[PDB]
């Protein structure tokens, strides 16, 4: 079931500075999220911010 | 040299829908980047639009 399309989860390997992982995860504890979630949330607002059409 | 800390590179795996893989990676062709880069870069964007300490 759901072999393709409706999986909506593909893997990307990111590498960021120590101080980046550090502060992001700190805020992530406040939000009960992981930095991975925040990164995902980042491009989400990145799209909405850099494009107002949102197709 | 640079045993720890000063390697400044931690490994984080993010998981996002193929919807974003379609749009973002196509832009990633034009920009010659990976979505991993874009997600990270969007965090710096996410920070700057919310917080103006720019830390």
């Amino acid at each position: 079931g759901r072999p393709y399309k409706l999986l909506n989860g593909i893997k990307l390997g990111v590498y960021i500075p120590q101080e980046w992982h550090d502060r992001l995860m700190e805020i992530a504890k406040e939000k009960n999220l992981t930095l991975s979630d925040v990164c995902r949330l980042a491009i989400k607002e990145y799209l909405d911010n850099h494009d107002k059409q949102k197709k």
